[PDB]
DNA sequence: CTGTATATAGCG
DNA sequence: TCGCTATAATACA
């Protein structure tokens, strides 16, 4: 150590997985964010995609530093003042990790039914060359990375894909140039019968 | 022969 | 039960 990371590499991407949390302790801290987050509803859960309008398959909140923004898919969304559950997390991914960070997405999945859909993290209000924290709490569930010039009907090459389970208590780090390069979603798995909860910390420019 | 870009439907 | 397809109504550069 002082961490034992799994590193994930392909052309253009790079990332790194590892366990924070034992069950105990990861078990706490759910029960804790089900407690404690609220989320978004009606006209804030609402996107515009392919010119249809429709209700997320999912709940969403976001919480952060006064004066940030956040916009996707039509949506714009302003962040909640820091609460003690979160600050927790942060503080101690940021001792870990050597990053700093000023804002959090939250996405909570209530069983495999619901999911996520292809996408990559590169809005404009994105700090140039940040990484991006990622930490989970609940059911396992599959992650998926797509490599851009894969994709659609007759694609211009064929990298493989790459999956891997984000357990319960596990942090994902997503580092440059990652996100120029690589797609990412979290699709349906109908066996999964218990809800998960995923953050997403990262730094916004002013 | 030729602009690039984005949640569910309807298959297999 | 899982995963590829074809959007659809614009907004750019």
């Amino acid at each position: 150590g002082s961490h034992s990371w799994r590193h994930i590499r392909a052309e253009g991407l790079d990332s790194s997985y590892t366990v924070l949390f034992g069950k105990a302790e990861a078990d706490e801290i759910f029960q804790e964010l089900e407690k404690e987050v609220e989320y978004f509803t009606g006209a804030l859960a609402r996107v515009q995609v392919f010119g249809k309008w429709h209700s997320v398959p999912r709940k969403q909140a976001t919480y952060g530093d006064a004066g940030l923004t956040y916009t996707f898919s039509g949506l714009t969304l302003s962040p909640k003042p820091w609460i003690p559950v979160l600050e927790r997390i942060r503080d101690h991914v940021s001792g870990v990790t050597g990053q700093t960070f000023n804002f959090v997405l939250i996405n909570r999945y209530k069983d495999g039914s619901d999911h996520i859909g292809e996408h990559r993290d590169d809005c404009r209000e994105l700090a140039p060359g940040s990484p991006i924290a990622s930490v989970s709490f609940g059911a396992s569930r599959d992650f998926v990375f797509r490599h851009k010039d894969s994709r659609g009907k007759s694609p211009s090459r064929r990298v493989a894909v790459v999956r891997l389970p984000l357990a319960h208590g596990s942090l994902l780090m997503m580092n440059h140039p990652t996100n120029t390069h690589w797609y990412h979603s979290l699709p349906v798995r109908k066996k999964v019968l218990a809800p998960r909860v995923n953050l997403t910390f990262r730094k916004i420019l002013l």
